[PDB]
């Protein structure tokens, strides 16, 4: 009787170990769920798997929710997303000194980074790009910075996290092209949890009508350059 | 075999009636559902009823869905929302003229329009207003004008539509405040359309993906002073 969540600690700041990777796990989504968790009146126990088996732990049963869910017509057919908590922009990010990489299009045969078995991978792959598989958003990031490869997608969330933990790098990149809309990310759950999906939805609204969303995504984006979703009413 | 959808035909720019309230139902609200209607292969039958009457009319199943419904704990309890599909900041609008309305709070023993049965009439009580009831939004906005009342709450989209409609009246109003947050706004079903639900969401995310959430909200509202949602991955 506690909510399991999946996670891969090495993400931040949707989560990631404080103390430089050693500590507790934290961050926004981690926060977020911990804090949903905690109204919802249930301890949370963790289990952190690489994000190319994440959905697999979903879909075996050994733990309930999934945090930072992009929304998908393909996911949503298969499983219920709470209400979205949180969007990202995938941006199409570049050495600065880069020069023809300047759409997705501009992608085919040239090499990119991105992290095994996501959509961003499956993505540079149907654009007959030359793949290097990344372990998160950080190698992806100094694969690019270390000419392994010539480009990554990544979202706008990772990509200013670390500019910021690392602000010397903020330079040494730019952004090519961002895609038309922002995504909407969502906790996601196994199709038929129906009633866990709703008390979620309850208390992310709670947490947004009280104060503490804008704590918990104070504490970790720049409001100013991640969006938010809307709050709620009463 | 359709998608019973209840509105009140005298809000634009969400449910009003095109040639200056003689011919069929259109708005944004309303050519959504219609979208989502005819991808989800169903007729739509509409019923205007009065505000007063909304919910009631979903308590009694004479419709499925109610449109332009901002999401609150409460309802989220008792019904089923979409995926939200746009945002309202909740204005509080006075006569330009007016001097002692700063906040909400002050609303106190002055003389308010809202829109009998509606949870800013409540919130106008609550505070120890002295409500005017309106018919819908344009004449809580043209109470206000008249003198007739100090102040009202209306959300940010039909106070810029009316401003719109009738720019010459567009310079006689001031915002005194808005709320905190912005507030969802999503399709309100019974509980139980677990169903259905997914299904409006799916269609929701194929609309915004292929570009149909941005002719149908461009043809409403300005983007620059009205709030969309995220949108969807793929
Ligand atoms: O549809 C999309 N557009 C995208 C544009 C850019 C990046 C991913 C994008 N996706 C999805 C790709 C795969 N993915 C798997 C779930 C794990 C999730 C996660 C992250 C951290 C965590 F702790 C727990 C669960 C996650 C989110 C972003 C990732 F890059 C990798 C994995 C979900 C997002
Ligand atoms: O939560 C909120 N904030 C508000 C700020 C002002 C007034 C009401 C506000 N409510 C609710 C109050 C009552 N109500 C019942 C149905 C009317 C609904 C509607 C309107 C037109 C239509 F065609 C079908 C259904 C509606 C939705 C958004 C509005 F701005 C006004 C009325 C739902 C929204």
């Amino acid at each position: 009787s506690a909510l399991r969540v999946g996670t891969d600690g090495i993400y931040p700041p949707h989560s990631f170990h404080a103390q430089d990777g050693r500590g507790e796990l934290t961050g926004f989504d981690i926060d977020l769920i911990k804090e949903v968790a905690h109204r919802l009146n249930l301890k949370v126990e963790f289990f952190e798997t690489a994000v190319s088996g994440l959905i697999t732990g979903l879909d075996t049963n050994r733990y309930d929710v999934l945090v930072n869910v992009a929304i998908t017509p393909e996911r949503q057919k298969k499983y219920d997303f709470s209400i979205p908590y949180i969007a990202h922009r995938v941006l199409l990010v570049v050495r600065s000194d880069q020069q023809d990489i300047r759409s997705f299009k501009d992608l085919t045969d040239k090499t990119v980074a991105q992290i095994l078995g996501t959509d961003l991978s499956r993505f540079a792959k149907e654009l007959k790009s030359h793949l290097v598989f990344s372990h998160n958003f950080e190698q992806s990031l100094q694969l690019l910075l270390s000419k392994r490869t010539d480009a990554t997608m990544i979202p706008d969330i990772p990509f200013f996290n670390f500019l910021e933990r690392r602000p010397h790098d903020g330079n040494l990149f730019k952004i090519a092209d961002r895609m038309k809309d922002n995504s909407a990310v969502a906790f996601m759950m196994r199709k038929g949890n129906n009633k866990l999906t709703r008390s979620i939805n309850e208390i992310l609204c709670a947490i947004h009508l009280d104060g503490t969303y804008k704590k918990i995504f104070d504490r970790y984006f720049d409001k100013n350059i991640i969006s938010s979703v809307p709050g709620c009413s009463s």
